[PDB]
Formats: structure tokens, sequence, C-alpha cells
């Protein structure tokens, strides 16, 4: 599934993701937008060997489990395919995880580079939350 712009905001708020950790929702709308361009069924494979899952790039490096990434973890307990579903809920449950883990919302490389120090707020303009 390709998300609208207002239509994830709007799950991502349901999911509880709007001050989690103080991170306001445009970041998280603007972090998936420049890791997935909201598409739920993205995949990219790094140098390592590990992969990348679902709408904010889940790696299977530590997150989850591909079956293909040896001597990694799956510090989210599912296998890394439950990330690319219409249903945001699984990848929304694991990234609460990863920005918990003590680098807050640097673990997304496109979010430290395209996000962080922006106006985020316009991410959400005009959306109905
Ligand atoms: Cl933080």
């Amino acid at each position: 599934k390709v998300f609208g712009r207002c239509e994830l905001a709007a799950a991502m708020k349901r999911h509880g993701l709007d001050n989690y950790r103080g991170y306001s929702l445009g970041n998280w709308v603007c972090a998936a937008k420049f890791e997935s361009n909201f598409n739920t069924q993205a995949t990219n494979r790094n140098t390592d060997g590990s992969t990348d899952y679902g709408i904010l790039q889940i790696n299977s490096r530590w997150w989850c489990n591909d079956g293909r990434t040896p001597g990694s973890r799956n510090l989210c307990n599912i296998p890394c395919s439950a990330l690319l579903s219409s249903d945001i809920t699984a990848s929304v449950n694991c990234a609460k995880k990863i920005v918990s883990d003590g680098n807050g919302m640097n673990a997304w490389v496109a979010w430290r580079n395209r996000c962080k120090g922006t106006d985020v707020q316009a991410w959400i303009r005009g959306c109905r939350l």
C-alpha cells in the first residue's frame, strides 16, 4: 500500500507515535517519506547483506528475521515480512523499540539527513488529525 501523506499521519497518530519519546508527528511522516516514499512494500539491500523493510526501512541486521542475515538479531521478535503489511501496526511497534534504544531517531539515516533540523510540522499541515 502506498499511503497518502495525511492518511499516514492519521494512522501513525492512532498508533501512538505523536510525541512518542518527544518526537512530534511531523518527524515520523518525514522519515517515512524519505525512507520508503510512503510505500509499505519497499525493500532495500545493504552492503553487509542485511535488508531494510517496509515503510520505516527497518534493518534485518538487528530488528527482524528474514532468514538470510547470518549472525543477526531479531530484537522486535518478528519476521521481516510482517513489516511489509498494509497494516502498519508491526512497523510502528518495532519503531517504538528502536527509537527508545538510546539514539532516538538518529537510527534513521534519512531522518538525520533530511528531516532533522527542518520544519517538520509542514509534513502534517492541512491534515485532519
Ligand atoms: Cl531523543
